[PDB]
This record gives structure tokens, sequence and C-alpha cells, in this order.
């Protein structure tokens, strides 16, 4: 593979942070206007992190369409995201609005509720099956009908009723709980058999809209998700791990949302996953099975 060539490359002479700086320098600028309107302050978590205008999802409102969320899509790829931040104690209704109104299956998590000791995100899923959660603001109900808890995952299964049609549906939570603090999981056997669990659902699939994922901000792990998934599909489609060019993927999909892989170390790490997954991708179906035997079950 030209890209674990590029990758030993790169690691011999130490140039990671320069490589990333280089995409940081090379990467599409386009305004945030809605974002950054003043009715639309408290929807946003971070100054710093906003949806670009072209790209931005709407919802589907009379009073204030603005959600901070992104659809990139990928044409060769064939495949659809949304990218978001963690909800805020009021967009959770509008976070779940979205959902309906994309028609998305799956909604990917990589961060837990409280990190560092500070809150990451709100409490937007019920966590007890008797325990259901009402947005009256979007007028949505929101139901945990089970869960299944591994080790470094958890997978929800919710039913949210849009309770102005009464029309239910059966939405897939999948919680990766267990992203370091402070660096990369340096191995990638258990991001990819995350990854292949999303897969093996049907939530990243045409017959459904694009998948929900989302961060604290929505571009460091959450890029790093779409990213190797996006390479992965691409070397799938021409069996041809070489045409591949990771760093052009990149920058193709922060023409589409900003800060996309937010630093050095996540994006040596979509390396690691895509060189990775590449063996199950070109013929050995049973390196998926080695992932899930370096995993499954334990904290």
């Amino acid at each position: 593979m030209e890209m674990e060539k590029e990758f030993e490359q790169i690691d011999k002479s130490g140039s990671w942070a320069a490589i990333y700086q280089d995409i940081r320098h090379e990467a599409s600028d386009f305004p945030c206007r809605v974002a950054k309107l003043p009715k639309n302050k408290n929807r946003n978590r971070y100054r710093d992190v906003s949806p670009f205008d072209h790209s931005r999802i709407k919802l589907h409102q009379e009073d204030n369409d603005y959600i901070n969320a992104s659809l990139i899509k990928m044409e060769e790829a064939q495949r659809s995201y949304i990218l978001t931040q963690g909800p805020l104690p009021n967009t959770c209704g509008h976070f779940w609005e979205m959902v309906w109104e994309q028609k998305s299956r799956g909604v990917v998590m990589l961060n837990r509720v409280m990190e560092k000791g500070s809150l990451k995100c709100a409490q937007y899923w019920p966590q007890k099956e008797e325990k259901e959660m009402i947005f009256e603001d979007t007028n949505l109900k929101l139901t945990l009908i089970s869960e299944d808890i591994k080790s470094y995952y958890t997978v929800r299964q919710l039913e949210l009723e849009n309770l102005t049609t009464q029309e239910t549906r059966e939405i897939l939570h999948f919680h990766y709980t267990t992203w370091p603090d402070f660096g990369v999981p340096e191995s990638p056997a258990s991001f990819l058999n995350f990854l292949f669990k999303v897969r093996e659902s049907g939530s990243l699939s045409p017959e459904h809209g694009p998948v929900v994922v989302h961060c604290s901000a929505g571009i460091g792990r959450s890029g790093t998700f779409c990213l190797a998934d996006t390479c992965l599909l691409l070397m799938d489609k021409r069996k041809d791990p070489s045409s591949v060019d990771i760093k052009k993927v990149l920058l193709e999909m922060r023409k589409f949302r900003m800060g996309l892989i937010q630093k050095a170390d996540q994006l040596r790490f979509s390396y690691l996953a895509v060189i990775e997954g590449a063996k199950f991708i070109m013929g050995d179906s049973s390196v998926q099975d080695q992932w899930k035997e370096l995993s499954h079950e334990d904290l």
C-alpha cells in the first residue's frame, strides 16, 4: 500500500505535525453567516466550530431552522454523513427533529457525556426503559427499547415517535465509550470493530437517511470515524488500496465542515485505522474476528 509507505516515511521523518498543518493551510474556507447570527448564539456549543452555510442541515420548522450540523456528501464513495456537535440542553429537541426529518437510522456518538470533569454533551437519550423523554418544542417522543453494553461501546435501540403524526421509527444508537481522555487508542482494532458494527446494522446504507455522527464539537473523533469509513469504502469500490489518498479524502470532507480531525495524533490514527482495515477489505475476512478477539466486553 502506497499509504503504508507514506505512513512509515512520515513516521521515520517525524513530520506528522507538519503534514497536519499543511492540511489546515489548504482546507476550504466558506462563510458561516447563519451560525453567527445573534439569535443562534445559544444554539452553538463552541464559538470556533460552525457549519458552513452551503452544507448546513436546515430544520423543517417555521421559527428558526438553525442547527449546528453539516451534511458531508461524498460523491465517489456514494456515502453521506451528518456531523453535528453534542446536543445542548436547549437543542435536544432540534437534534431529534433533524434525525426525524433526515430519515436517519443510526446515531453514532464518540464521546462520553462527561469527559475530563466537564459536560461535553447533554443527556439527550433516555437511560431507562420506563422513563421516556418528551421534547415539547419539536413534539417528539423518545423511548429506550433495549441496551447491549460491551466493554468499549454500547448499542441502544430507541423508538422515536412523531407525536404529531404518531409514526414511530427504530433508531440505533452506537456509543463508543472508551476514546481515551487525552490521546488516541493507538490500536485501531476496537475502533475498526466498532465501525464494522455500525456498518452491519444497515445505518450507513443508501436506503436510509445519512447517519448522524457527533462528538463534543463534531469534528475531531467524528472526522476520524467518517474519514476511515470513506477511505475503506473507496478502496472497496475499486479493490485498490493504492489509489486512495487519505489526505485528499480529508479536505474533500473539509469542504463540507471545518476542522475535521483536530490534531496530528488523530491524523496518524486515521492512517492506522485505514491501513489495518484494508486487510479485511482485500480478502482476509478472518481479520474481523481478530479485532473482536482483542475487544467485545471489558471495563
